[PDB]
RNA sequence: UGACAC
């Protein structure tokens, strides 16, 4: 069975998160928080109240593989210092700082070959690895991704 | 409005 995690997959909204470097994803799991473009933080903040739960799926541009997924624990923060994100070329911190708490359901990576049979109809019907940051994935599509993640038992 | 698949 999928343990208590299944409780989210029955009604949660899934979101495709991208990153320009593996360092932002690695830093986000080391901090237990995340940040993204202000148009995406808005979609995640509004999805938080309208859904039973929100799930953020992590990915890197050059990797094409998923680095993990985590449940949005809270809305974006403000009035305090931001996280030390690794800003890629042409990026600036002014688009960030809306840092939100997240709960890592799995720290492990997952190659797209396991999810190759999946596609997002809430998009151009393209595979789950394509599409921009903040793209909303279908309820049952993103659910299936959570079922095909490997166990994090490699950590200990 | 600024982290698509390569």
């Amino acid at each position: 069975q999928t343990s208590k995690l299944k409780s989210v997959l029955q009604d949660a909204r899934f979101f495709l998160i991208k990153s320009n470097n593996h360092e932002n994803v690695s830093l986000a799991k080391a901090k237990g928080v995340w940040s993204t473009l202000p148009v995406n933080e808005k979609k995640l903040n509004l999805a938080f109240r309208s859904a039973r739960s929100v799930i953020l799926i992590f990915s890197v541009r050059e990797s094409g593989k998923f680095q993990g997924f985590a449940r949005l624990s809270s809305e974006s923060h403000h009035g305090g210092s931001p996280i030390h994100w690794v800003l890629p070329a042409g990026m600036s911190a002014k688009m960030l700082g809306g840092v939100f708490k997240i709960d890592w359901i799995c720290r492990r990576e997952l190659p797209f070959t396991k999810s190759a049979h999946l596609t997002n109809p809430w998009n151009e019907h393209k595979p789950v690895k394509i599409g921009r940051d903040g793209q909303e994935i279908e309820l049952e599509c993103g659910t299936q991704l959570c079922l095909l993640f490997p166990p994090d038992e490699s950590i200990d």
